[PDB]
């Protein structure tokens, strides 16, 4: 469908066919270039510029935008699918950014939204511990109030190898609750921009977590981290919050630094 | 054009016509509801869900997404155009977030990209001082290497009142360089996520600055701030960076807190 057009124009800016300083060709020459309907080319080439790839103003032609000068956070996940060997750098940026800003929005959340923060952390802890103790993923999800949302986000029930299907589904479900924790606390901070940051980063977040949380050590470390966050909020021990986060940022990074050596085949996937 | 459709569906989620928990009606019933072509309804109602307003999966219907659960930073500027009396809260979120994360990405930029940071700040300072000393805005822009980009971003040469045209253009140009400073330093941090944060916030940023920087005190305060940032980077006095930023975050906020009382008519505008 239109995905052929969008992914073609996007990929042809990454392989030097239409560099970020070049002009994009005519309307009809592009609609003719790889065989796309006129009006669909109009209405997805327009929205390929709303993502920050292009700049189209009336009269003057359409011009390819510079690298990362206009695009938002979404671009990162797109850049994961192109050129495998910069994905690691993107993941370092994600982990480092989350570790950097978590003490701010979490101290705000613990101060102004103590009870809501505690309820969120308790829900995440209970769901993660129920999933880790379940006999299978189908058993946890059959009895989970988050079943439908998880199924929206954990769309993988297609693998024919049932054991690896189990591992992948456990990882994606745990990542569902990890994201829920960070994003919801970000909104609990009282500043919507932090939550919106995670919202913009969600696709990259889930791609990273679907592999990262396939390691049992990652899940146990995250679980200890959640319990520590809950204890910090409940006790009002403010000075403990940056230390906890700091430690968790380090150790998790180390785990990633090892798992990075064996990235799965699918990890850099065009959707 | 399609803007009628997109702004109608978006506005009808804000005035309780299709609440964030309701279902959206049929394809043909909506394409018939306010008179939009079938396929254009398909291809902008689809992309009104890529902005996070809807969720459309095959077989199951399209469902209105919850308030701010999926949408990215862009949503903020959209929310400025709806319901005037929450715009102030959005601006508080923006100023507070920038003040919060600026010490992090600026200390990173000063440490790992000292020379690039200094070049960026010097360019911003020189452009701002040249604009503030110019006999008119047309004189500054006629002799500015940033002329075309500014004209892309400072599209206002339509006002018939020339004096107020001058004030508005000076404000928008100064905001052009203020944004350039914060965003470019954010990218200089070495973590692309900070720069991408500003990129996602750019529309709200420019809307806010086009009024905020119409006050001469705002421009002078920002200029002193830029000089202080340059001195901090050049001297390697790390401990001064959070203090400087902190002070600037306070005073600017105070200025906004006063100017907030007389928001211009256009401030909450549907494009
Ligand atoms: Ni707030
Ligand atoms: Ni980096």
């Amino acid at each position: 469908p239109a995905g052929f057009a969008e992914k073609y124009i996007i990929e042809s800016i990454w392989n030097g066919r239409f560099p970020p300083g070049s002009i994009l060709p005519a309307e009809r020459e592009l609609s003719e270039l790889i065989g796309v309907t006129r009006t669909t080319l109009r209405e997805v080439l327009q929205r390929l510029a709303r993502d920050g790839w292009l700049t189209i103003q009336h009269g003057k032609p359409t011009k390819v935008n510079q690298f990362m000068e206009t695009s938002g956070l979404h671009i990162l996940d797109t850049l994961m699918t192109l050129d495998v060997d910069n994905a690691t750098n993107i993941v370092e940026d994600l982990l480092a950014a989350r570790t950097n800003i978590s003490p701010i929005f979490m101290r705000y959340a613990f101060k102004a939204n103590k009870e809501n923060s505690e309820r969120t952390i308790k829900n995440v802890i209970e769901s993660c511990e129920a999933l880790m103790n379940a006999a299978s993923w189908d058993d946890f999800i059959a009895s989970s109030p988050y079943a439908e949302k998880v199924l929206q986000n954990v769309k993988e029930d297609n693998e024919k190898d049932e054991a690896k299907r189990q591992e992948i589904l456990i990882a994606k479900t745990f990542n569902f609750y990890d994201y829920m924790l960070f994003q919801r606390l970000a909104f609990h901070s009282g500043n919507q921009i932090y939550g919106l940051i995670f919202n913009g980063l969600k696709k990259l977040y889930d791609r990273v977590g679907s592999y990262y949380f396939s390691n049992p050590a990652s899940r146990e470390l995250a679980l200890k981290f959640y319990h520590q966050l809950l204890e910090t909020c409940e006790s009002g021990q403010r000075e403990q919050l940056p230390v906890v986060i700091r430690h968790y940022g380090m150790e998790s990074a180390l785990i990633w630094n090892e798992m990075k050596k064996q990235l799965p085949t699918n990890f850099t996937e065009d959707d």
